[PDB]
Formats: structure tokens, C-alpha cells, sequence
């Protein structure tokens, strides 16, 4: 006999699942409780998280709106074609000239999609060093030519890289290395670069050596919605993202495309067809509907006054932060920053990032480390997007400042007294009284603030 | 000028914040529970299900694996992935010691890729079952002319095998013949329209003959494997790869599991389980989906129940007995039957294709899918029972959609005969037809007599 | 201080190499007294030896003729334009409809710069299978698909197959395959196969599945041009050869191609420039332009009426030769012949090739094994162009069967009496009396007629 | 109806066969003997090497090795390609426990591209010095619009290293530093248009320090490194290709030279034989060339010898006094000077391409090539010395073609001063020149004072 349908499938979580319910509560507590500094995180809205969990996990809709395979899409397809006017909405893209896919499950598999719609196999690709501060799916290999990337399995990858002392981008090098290796394919964006980007200059690049320019914006895609950063769809022929990270969305990907007339033989842009074909029947399967509903609602949320003064107060907090960490000495990879992180040079200390990290991290201070200046690395990466979703202005991110500053000397004070190999400061962890305390008052400091996505007054701890 | 204060925009619900995607996800709701439906790779998931995919595991970044992290703060996402693990693992009856699995997959399409990432080289080649026999896109297709369509076409070598074009069965012989040919370094199992169980002691002494690791894609039946109602692919396959919805009625995600350890026989052991995890991460995949991770552990457990093992008999004697219905009535199936949960109509004997029925069914919110007979316009329908079961269907219930759609396709050829065989002049007898209307109408009143799982039907906007 | 150039530049051979001279003398002697069965190898003439040894050698010319890297090329322009003039007047080619590069170093350069030309990395070829009488050249891995064949290195390569019953092609198999696989390219030709080739078929095939069609003709291109088989230009894109073999000319290749207006939208031939680009700079450097000059002289003597009469000779040797083997209860290939080679079928007799060529080797009668059915080998592949070259007609080649008779007899002996494992075979040839015997009057035989490219009255032995 | 006998066909001499091809190669044989030829890839090749080439080793198929051979009968066809091989380590000065040759590549790009086809898998990253700066073709060579010309970029993925653009010497910095950026398998060192010697032990630090396998293309120096007159690459590349014509002086064939055994510092040897060979035959070659095996032994003895060791000397010193000779005129060359075979004229302080000085040294018979300077239409030539000094000149005679090249480029500057610079206007000063006449009728005379090898003056027809 089969369990009724309100047994199996209308009963709530929290009693079907105790294990994986407890799980979430304590997860929920995890993120509310802590500092969060990882500048690929937010906090995401309850409204996209309840378009998320809903019955449009159900639907299978493989195809495109109006050009489904299977039937009984009505209303899946007023869900997507509002998405994807939302997203040219959200962006300041008039639809002539610029087109959405919204299905890449994910921005790695928008940014797989896209290579293969421009791209044949073993086609030449250059992309930001990943020790420069650039993504696994712009291209890696180890220096044994190990090819660890897909974008490097099956396109050919060559990637340029910051200047090793000033920490910004080498255009020069840039324009060298693309007329030497005569890439298909130029990717800009990037991870861990605490500037912005010369789109102008790589399109003169792209350009001159006849390449295809595409910007992965997953890092600064709540930047550019909000016009805070320069945009690339200014000087760019695709751009691709994720949809969370700063732009606070689900976790999802879009490949946006130049439609329309070029400019200056007498032709029009090819990408439209090639994308779509690219995202399916290529590569995916059927679009997670529940992932394009909560989309739509977070494209929503990104165009309202209100983000365009979160992503306002994204930039100013990362300023103060390291207006701050300047202040008491620190040095900063280009001495600033332009958008949502700052990259902390810690080799001037004579600390390594791991340790950082290490000891961040058990005072529930999550940040990571980070290769500094293409260079075990030098720095941590830290990012002001999670902590801006949950209020906090200058005043509060200077104070994290301040546990930065405690946390860095007690790092400091281990190493001069345990030693500097790892294993030896691994020794100055265990039980260390000052690492309690300041675990304690960051623990203090975090349960001041609000918290979206569920409400505190209501979580099982 | 001001930042809008976290309840406002953080803590809102979707019904004000956003009433436009609110209201279709609500009518998206009724569709789904006042019609029929019938697409076999469709089904309805839990609440509890979803209760997991929306919840607050989307804000956790967690590349690596548990234990091997890039970023703290993963206490608690590696505790769900490692149950999620272990519980795919029991959900399958597999000891821990000879298979492993890997959770990260963003569906099945992404499971497939990766698994083919992580033990074939660019251009390497590859078997599977012709899209037009019942195969899937992502086992390789590419068109007469030589486009190559699938991904899996264009980054290796693909070459499909077919059914035999008069019994509809796998040719086994066939298959054997291509692969000592071909001599592929992968032989790809499963499918999406297939209407029998697989061979697969076959396909490995296939494999084995030829040098091909094998590799069963289980998507359309996992439900059915879980639950040990059609033959283990875990006994003589090297992968097995997955989605989660479908007949598992789990999240849209996608697993690939993996064999380890000591291999029969020289003293080597499996290679599988680095290849796998890094072509997810970092070679394919970014972040994990913690929500349907921890989403797809629920319906693990659930998968592991007792009832689930009777929805699974049950899902398999409703296409039966669904079956039995159609050919009562001088329909044609290919192969005569089903052995799992779905059933292929041959609409070729009727004089009819798949779309004009398809079509006309979907004007009486009965849901199927057109779909080639025979390796071959469509020539016929296909019908999956797991949605409709899921919604407590039993046999009897399953005879009476057998007796709808017996009515969609009477309906169907009285309008070939009256209007014609174009598809213009077909779509002439759809317009203001109060045969059309009753038929839709008593779909929409025997639909609303089931319950409906994933949301509460007494608290619908429609 | 240098060696006068008389010395050193001068001087003859035999005085400044007597090592490398005296071993051109004994293998002088043992092309001339023994039996040469090879259906690959012939023996060319003087004239043509002459022009291959001549400071032609010394001559960069880098490009085409009247498109030259280098200049000083007046002379060597003309060579290689009467070159392929004379290529195109030895097959009747009309020039605005086919045209012929003469510059591959030989057969399988020839053969990959084809490919090269037309055919993109990875696309798929097919070709016939090495065990039911194709080449190398058209594609060839192991079972444990080891890629043996740099065609099927560089391409996707799937071998077509005889029918296991008959010894001929299987056509419908042929077009099974083509259609399952689709090939850009379908090679016909072959290198043991005893029969005709329909290329019409092959042209029907190749229009069904889109691909072009390329015949590799090397071993009956001798055949082809005195008109004694079936033109491959007739219905082929594109044709390969050798310029040895039954051509009779130096070691070296052509590639022809089509010119001129396709048959049915309107347009024309693509494959001149694609081809010679190929050639150079793609994949050869300079031109062996002494391989040239001897090949001009190979094809003029091809058109001349008595090579027609030699290729009509060479057809009526291999009938005669294998009319007397299956007088004697053997079985040959498809039970007879339409070209210049017999292919005997040893497994009725209970033996292998391995077996029957060391023997015959060790009677001066050089055969080789040769896989039968497309299945150790069970056959021995033999050819008639070599010794119809020295002047041999039907009655001699009758006699040749004899030889090969009493070889195949003796060699039953041994395992009748030894064993039928190739250890316990090799234990009858250590001092076997009738071998000596066989060898003798095989080598009186063979003495008795005349022998092309040296005079037997000047040789050393 | 009748076959020829075979002493017409067969026996008969080529002046009576084929009259048309005699009178063009007695025609070739005397542009050869009465002009200078300076093209630095030319030689010329010695009587015994052509007696071997034109011969009956023409007429033997010997797929395979010695002593490992498809068809029997190859007794001696054996011998010859041993004691070649054998000869070819002698000539090296390489002991055979650690050094291996193959000989039978055709020629000079099959002997590359089978040595990059035994190392190397399709799409594995090759880097070799860039055309413009003197490389050659099957080095790699794609053009600034991206289409790949060479067989190798076509195969292969390549990329170039340049000279330094104001010294004309080989950048070893940048060479480092695109090494360590792309991570080559394969970096190719030796050039066709570089006027000085190889710093090997570099290359094999760069390769080192980037895990790349290093092989040098010695086909322009071949004959100076067997001299022992430029550095050795044996004693720092894992492989050595080259072509057996130019500087070695014999016929136009191939070489793969490859390291064997032991490997220093685990524990194991040397993998290239086997893959070395079997690139040659089966997968990339069929029958060897007998003929041009044959002759090529006979040129490797001859290199043996001493007066070849002299002739290398000379190659050098001929080369040098040209140079010298050039740069006393005022004229400059690339790099200021040479250290092998060759030197490069830059002619652009001049206002001169080296289009139109090759075209007015051809119209007296001097032939030169264009070519690009300082990895920059081309604003070069290309002088080599290997040719002329075969025919016995010294360093008095190579002033003499000094001083000729000098009177050339002084009436092409003429002819460019008074018709102007385009190369329609160019052409109006080259006919009923009696300045150019004279030097023709002057280069013809000289010319003729020496003597010719590889056949005798005194039977030519002209």
C-alpha cells in the first residue's frame, strides 16, 4: 500500500526530515551569527528564496518560450519571458540591440554555454591569471600542464595577468600576449581584482587582434545593475553572470548577447541562435523553472531606489574597510579598491593567508585567502556584500575593521612565539584563551543586525 | 537615498514584494493539479522536498568536497552532503566499500558531462542509444547532414545504436557488431523513451568484448532501481549516473555514481573516484546547490521508505494496467507492452502523428509527449504513469485516463477525417467543439478528485 | 686544405664508396635471379634511373612553377609543368577538368596532404579495412584501439569491409556504415583486393551520406591509365596514386583533382588551391624535383602503345598464373582475378601465409601473407607486375605457378612431418635438400630472362 | 599488340627515351655551372651521392626496420640502412649506447613532422623560432589574420619566439618567459635565416625549468655541426632533426636523431626509440626511399672525411669574407656578422626591399633570396656560402662575389633613383641595360674558372 499523499507529500519538513531540518536551523544560525566576508556571498531575499522552493520545481519545459517540446507551458513561459525583460530591464539594455538565455543552471555553466556558442573546440581563449585574480572557467593549467579547467580541457587557454607591482591589470601585456597568441576569445571579469575594468581598452585589444570580447560580471553584477562600476555591455559582445553574489539573487546564470545591426561589411550579430542552441539542445537539459521565477523576483528587487543604494553602500563600506585597514598600516593590492572587496597584502607582516584565514575563521570571521599580485599566498580576500544585506554602514564595517586589526595581531602573536612554519602555528589554536574572546564579541557584534531571507524570531536555535 | 531596511526588502514575503511571479506560480499551481498529467520524465515532488531547495542553504559557497573545503564556515553543508551521500548510497542498496557518489551535479545533463570529463580525453568515443530508438540528447546526436547537435557530439565521437525496427527491442547483436567496429572507450546505457528493462550483464560482456568502460544513465527509472522493480545497472555497470526528479521524486539535480575498490579480474583497483569528484569541481562546476543537496538528501530517505517501494510497484502496474487498457482497444504499443513506468503508443496503424494528438490532448489538459517509433513526423505518443501515481493513483484510475485518452484520439481522427490530414485544416475541428469541451471538462473534474503533494490544495489562490 | 672537387665531387661511386657500391651490385644480382611477386614493386627503367640520379637533385624551387620562393627556376618550371601535362594526358584527363600536383615525396604523403587539404582535424574518414585488403594510409587501429595510422591519429577513422563469404566488398554494408557514421570522406582503393571497383557505387554512396570521395589507386594505376580497369575519375573528387608500383616510375605521388563546373547551386570545383596549398606550405619544403624529372619520363612512357600492351599483359600473367593455381585444387580470393594480383587462399590446405613465404623467400621467390576474408594469415598476396616488366608472358607465369606449387607442397611436407606450429615448421628448412633444388632451378628459370634499368651485362656478379 | 622488349624500354638511355627531359636537365646542369648560386639552403651534391641515388634500390620495398621488415628479400637493402644509420651516429660524433638515428624520413619536414608525431599527441603546444626572425615553416607559422599554415600549427597548437628586434640575436629572456606563460611539450630550437650559433645549453635550462622536450632542426648547419664547427646540439636536446642535402652535401632526404638509455638525474631511460620509428613506419610512411638511403650513406661517409672537416672551415671562412667585404662597402647585416653558413643584408638603410635586388641579381645569375630582418615587404636577403664553396671558391672569390653583389645593388639603387621606387617603375630599368650585361657576361666568366661536381663539364650538351 502506498502512504497517502498527505503523509509523504504535504507533511513539512521538520517532521519528515529531523536530521536534515536540524541541519538547515543550525546552518541558518551558522550565517546570522557570524561575519561573513566571502565576497562571492549575500544573503538572498525570502521572496526569491519562496520562488525557489515552489511547485515550479515540477515542470519540465526543455526549449524556449513559445518553442517548447512538451506541452502545458502557459504559464512557464510568461515566468521566463518576464525574466528575461526583467534582466534587459535591470541592465539598461534595450531589447534591439541586446538578448538574455536565463536557463545556465549556475554562472560556470553560463560561461561553458557561451564558449561553446562562439567557439569550436581547441578555439583559443585568454582570460585574467587566475593568480592575477581571475576563475577557474577563464582557463588553468599547472605550470606541469596539467589542464584543470574545462575552459582549458577543451579550448586552448592562455592567461594574462596583473603587473607584479602595481597589482593592476597589464593592458600592455594584455595587447602582447592576444597579438602573439591570436585568441578567438578575450574574457574579462574576474574574482578577486579590486578595480574596475577598462572595457574600452580591451575592446581596442579585442579588436586588433580579431577576437570575440566577453565579460564574466558574476563578481560586480549588482555594481553594474546599479550603475556603481563601468558597464560592459558598453564595449562587450557577450556578457555572462551569475545571479547571486552581489547581485543577491538565486544561485543561477544568464548569457547576455549583442543582437541587432554591428557597428562599422553592412552585417547583423549572430549570437542569438547560437546561445540559445548552445544552452539547449547542447548542453542542458530542462531550465529550473523554480531558479527562473526566483530570478525574475530578484531582477525585480534589482532595479527598485532601494538597490541602487545597497550596491551604493557596498562600495562605501568596502572604502571605509580599507580606509581602515590602511589606517593601522596594512597594505591593500593597489591601495583601494573600486567595488565590493578590498585584497589584503599580508607578506609585509610575514603572515601567509591560510593563517589568516585559520584564525578568522574560528571566530566565525569568514574570509579567504589569496593570491597577491600574480604571484603559499600572500592575502586574504575580503568582500562587503553579505554584511551590506544585513544593514550594516561604515561605522560597523570599520568595527569590523577593528576585529580584522585583533585578529591579525593575534595571528602575529602566535607566529612569534610558536614559529612560522604552519604545523608550529597550529600549536598556538589549541585552547588559546584570546581566540575565545574575540569570538565572543565578534558573536555579539554579528546578533546586532537584521537578517533576510528567514526571520530570527523564529529559528529552532 | 536611503537603504531599504532589511524586513522590507529581505523579509517580505513573495505575495507583496513581487505579486506578479506570485500570481503565476499560483496559476502554474492549478495547471498542475486540474489536468492529467502524463509526461513521463514528469512528476510532483514533496513538501518537504521543497521546504529544503527553498531555504537559506542557497547563501553557503562551498567548492571542494567535505573536508576539502576552499572556504570555512562549511560545518554544517558538509554534514547535510555527507548524509546526502551516504543516503544515495542506501537508497541504492550499495556497500559503501565498492561504489561512491558524487552529489554536486546541477542536473543530469551536468552529471553526464562530468562523468564523461573524467574518464574520456577530448574526442574519445562514445555509444548510446539513437535519440530516434528512445535515447537521451546528452548520450550524442548529431543530425543526417553531420551537424553535430549534442555537446556530447561536439567534444568526443559519438555513434548511436538502435532498436530493432520491427520488434522495438534493443538490438543486442547490433549493438555488439558497432562496437567492435567503432571500438568506443565508453558504451552509454539508459534512456528516456525505452518501454523495457535493460541487459545490462549483455552490455558488459559487450564492453568487456571491446575494451569500453560502460555506464548506465538512469534518469527515467531511478525510482524503479531504488526500489529493486527493474534490473540493478549497479551489478555489472562501472558509472551510473542520474537526475533526481522523475521517478526518484526528488529535486532537479543529478548524481553520478562511481565503483571503488578492488576490481575482478591484474590486483589493480578502480581509478573512478578522484576523476569524478575533480571533473565536477573545479574542472566543470563552480559553488554546489546546498538547497537542492540538502533537497535531494530528503527524497533520498524518502526514496529509502517503505511506501516508496510501493509507489514503484504501483508506478509500474498503472503504465500496465494503462497499457492493457490502450491495447484493449486495438491500440498499438511498441513491444507489445511495459516494463517499466511508461508506455510507447504506435499511432502509425491509426493513420495519425504524434502531434495532432499531442496537441488535441493538451486542449483537455492531458499532457503527453510526441515521440519516434521504432528507431524512425513522430509516429506516437509517450505516456508516463509516475505523476499521476504520486497523486495516489491506482490501477482503476489508470484505465480510466486509458479511457480519456481512448476518447482524445477518437476525437483526433474524426477531425483528420472531417477537416483533413494538413496540419492547417486540422486545427479547424479544435475551435468551439463541445465534444473537446466535455472531454476537458470531465479530464478537470476526475483531476480534482486526487490529492496533490508539494503545497496544500486548500490554500491555492485558484 | 679541401679536396679538389675531382676528388671528392667527381670521382665515381665505386671508388669513393666500394662498401655501399658493392652492395648495390649484390642487390642488382638478386633482383635479377629470383621471382619477384610483390604486387607492389616493379622494375623501372633506365631512362627513368637516369633522370632520378641527376643534379635535378640540386635545385631548391620551393612553391609552384611560375610561383616560386626562390629564383633560377626556369628549367625546373618546365620539368614539373611537362610533368603534369603528361600526368593528365597518361589518365585522359581533360585539363579544364582535372588538374594534378606531381610534388608528394611518395604514395602516403600524397595521401595525407589529400586529407589535409580537404578535411578539417578530427573529421571522419573510411576507408577499406587492412585485413580485407586496404592500406595503411586509409586508416588502421588495433582492437585496443591503439591509433596505429597516423590517418586515424590526426582523424576519426572507420574501416568498411569485404563480405566474409564472398571476398568482395560488401556494398550494402559500405553504404550502412556511411550512413550510421557519416564520413566528410570515403577513400576507395586498396592493396590486396583481387577485383574491380564500382565506382559508381562508391559515388552513390558518397552523394547519400554528403561526403566527398577520394580514390587511393597506387596499385592498379599502371591498370587505370593503359584503360585495362575501371577510371576512378569517371566518379571520384579526388585521386591518389604512387608512381612505382604498376605505374612503373620513380617512388613518388600525384595528387589529381577536379576542376572546372560541378554537375548539379552553380558553382564550381574548390579543390586546386586547397590542394597545392596542402602540398606547400602546409605540409613539404622544397620538391624532390630528380623524383619529378624521372616521374615526366615514367608517364611518357606510359602513354606510349606498348606500356597498354604491358598493363594487358599484366592482367592476362595474374589470370594465367591463377587459372594454373586452381587447376591444381587451390583457392584463390573471389576465385580469380581482374587486376594484376591473385590472392591465394591457404586455409583449405591447413596452413598459413607466415609459412609459405619463409619458404618461397628461401627459394628466391619473394610473396608476402596476406589476411583472407577480412578476418596468423591465412593467404599469400600475388602479383604480376615485376616479372611481366622483365618480359614474361603466360606460359612463364604458368611456370612460376609451378614453382609455387612445388613450394606449397614441400612446405606441407614439413608440417606433416614437423608440426603445425611455426617453431616445430621451422625445424623442416635447417639443410632441407628440396628447398636447395626448388631454389636452383627457380634461379636458372629467373636467369632467363632479360632485366630493365641496368644492363646484366656490366653487374659486379 | 606487341610489348616492348625490354632493351628498348627498359635499357635504353634517358637521351633517347625522352629527349624533352634530357635537354632540360642538360639545361638545369648548366644554369648550375655558369651563375653563382647563394642561396643558402643550396648545395651541391657529389657524383658517387647521385650514382647512388639514380640506381636500382629504386626498385625494393622494405616497409619496416632491419631485420624487422613486412616482405622478405631484403638481404642487403638491410645492410645499406645499418651501416647508414651506423654512419650517420660516426658522422655526429655520437656513441651509439646513447644515441639513435632513423633515416628513412623522405625529407626534411617528414622527418620533423614524424618526430612531432612520435613525442607529441594532436593540439600538444610546440614553440619554435618565428618565421620572420629566421625560422622555418614546419617550426610553426600561423599568419596575423589567425589562419594556420603549417601542417605543425595545423596539428599542433604552436606559438612563436622572436629576435631581439634591435640586435637580430635570439631573445633567450622572452623565450623564457612565453615558455613559462604557455607551457610548450615541445620547444623547437634551429633556424633557417639566423646568422649566428645556438646557445643550447639555454634551451635546455628553459626546457627544463617548463617540462618541455627539446629538439633541434640542424637541416641549414647539419654539415658545420658534423665538422664540429658550431656548438653541438646533441650534447643538450633530447631529439636532433635535419634534412641530409645542404651543408651535409648529400641527397635530399631526412634524419631522426634520438637520445637512448640512461637519462640523467628516477632511475629510468630514454623512451624515443620506439616511438620514434614507429612514427615513421607504420603511421606516417610507407615503403623507405632505398635509393636516397643508399646515397645518403655514401654522403655520410663522405662528411667523415677530412676534407669534408675542411670544406666546413672554408663554408665558414667564405661566409665571413663576405660579410666582411659587405660591411666595408658601408652595408649592414643583421646581428653584424655571421658564425655559420650564412649572412642576412639588411637592406632597408639602403631605402631598398629585397625584391628588387634579388630580381636584378637573378637577371645576372646570382641567386639570392628575399628576406626579413630583425623579426620584422621583406627588407633582406638571405647569402649563403655552402654552394659555391662545393665548387672550390675561397675567401678571394667570395670578395669577388662580393664585389659583384656590390656592383648589383649599386645599379639597383640606379634604377630605383632614376624609375622610381614601385616595383612597375623598377622593372623599365632592367631592360637593354649594358651596365647589368656586363654583369652578367662578368658573373658568367667568373663563374666558369671553377670547377662543378656531381657530373663532369666536360660532357655537358650546352
Amino acid at each position: 500500500h502506498m502512504d497517502p499523499v498527505s503523509v509523504w507529500g504535504n507533511t513539512p519538513l521538520a517532521t519528515v526530515d529531523p536530521e536534515i531540518h536540524d541541519l538547515i536551523e543550525k546552518e541558518k544560525r551558522r550565517q546570522c551569527r557570524g561575519i561573513e566576508l566571502i565576497a562571492s556571498e549575500n544573503f538572498t531575499s525570502f521572496a526569491v528564496i519562496e520562488a525557489l522552493g515552489s511547485a515550479l520545481t515540477n515542470k519540465y519545459s526543455e526549449g524556449m518560450p513559445g518553442n517548447r517540446y512538451y506541452g502545458g507551458n502557459e504559464y512557464i513561459d510568461q515566468i521566463e519571458n518576464l525574466c528575461r525583460s526583467r534582466a534587459l530591464q535591470a541592465f539598461h539594455l534595450d531589447a534591439q540591440s541586446w538578448g538574455v538565455n536565463v536557463q545556465p543552471y549556475s554562472g560556470s555553466p553560463a560561461n561553458f554555454a557561451a564558449y561553446t556558442a562562439v567557439l569550436n573546440p581547441h578555439d583559443r581563449i585568454m582570460g585574467l591569471d587566475l593568480r592575477s585574480g581571475g576563475h577557474l572557467t577563464h582557463g588553468y593549467y599547472t605550470s606541469g600542464g596539467k589542464k584543470i579547467s574545462a575552459t582549458s580541457i577543451y579550448f586552448e587557454s592562455l592567461p594574462y595577468k596583473v603587473n607584479s607591482t602595481t597589482g593592476y591589470i597589464d593592458y600592455d601585456r594584455l595587447e602582447e600576449k592576444a597579438l602573439d597568441f591570436r585568441p578567438k576569445l578575450i574574457i574579462c571579469g574576474g574574482s578577486a581584482y579590486p578595480r574596475d575594468w577598462d572595457y574600452k581598452r580591451f575592446r581596442e585589444v579585442a579588436d586588433k587582434c580579431g577576437a570575440l570580447l566577453l565579460c564574466d560580471m558574476a563578481h560586480t553584477s549588482g555594481l553594474v545593475a546599479a550603475q556603481e562600476v563601468n558597464s560592459p555591455f558598453e564595449y562587450c559582445d557577450i556578457v555572462t553572470t551569475t545571479t547571486h553574489k552581489s547581485l543577491r539573487g538565486p544561485r543561477a546564470g544568464m548569457i547576455f548577447y549583442r543582437k541587432g545591426p554591428k557597428p562599422p561589411e553592412n552585417a547583423v550579430y549572430d549570437f542569438e541562435d547560437k546561445i540559445n542552441f548552445a544552452v539547449f539542445p547542447s548542453l542542458q537539459g530542462g531550465p529550473h523553472n523554480h531558479q527562473i521565477g526566483a530570478l525574475a523576483v530578484a531582477l525585480k528587487q534589482a532595479a527598485s531606489p532601494g538597490f541602487k543604494a545597497y550596491a551604493k553602500q557596498v562600495k562605501a563600506n568596502a572604502v571605509a574597510l580599507g580606509k581602515y585597514l590602511m589606517g593601522k598600516g596594512y597594505s591593500l593590492v593597489t591601495g583601494g579598491t573600486e567595488n565590493h572587496l578590498v585584497l589584503w597584502d599580508l607578506r609585509p607582516l610575514g603572515l601567509t593567508g591560510n593563517k589568516v584565514e585559520k584564525l578568522c575563521d574560528l571566530c566565525n570571521i569568514t574570509v579567504n585567502k589569496n593570491a597577491v599580485f600574480g604571484d603559499a599566498p600572500g592575502g586574504v580576500r575580503i568582500g562587503a556584500p553579505a554584511m551590506t544585506s544585513r544593514g550594516l554602514v561604515e561605522k560597523d564595517f570599520e568595527q569590523i575593521g577593528e576585529f580584522l586589526h585583533r585578529a591579525v595581531t593575534l595571528t602575529l602573536e602566535i607566529q612569534k612565539e610558536h614559529g612560522k612554519l604552519l604545523k608550529d602555528f597550529n600549536k598556538g589554536l589549541v585552547n588559546n584563551k584570546a581566540i575565545e574572546d574575540l569570538k565572543a564579541d565578534v558573536e555579539k557584534f554579528s546578533a546586532l543586525f537584521d537578517m533576510p531571507g528567514f526571520l530570527v524570531s523564529e529559528m529552532k536555535y
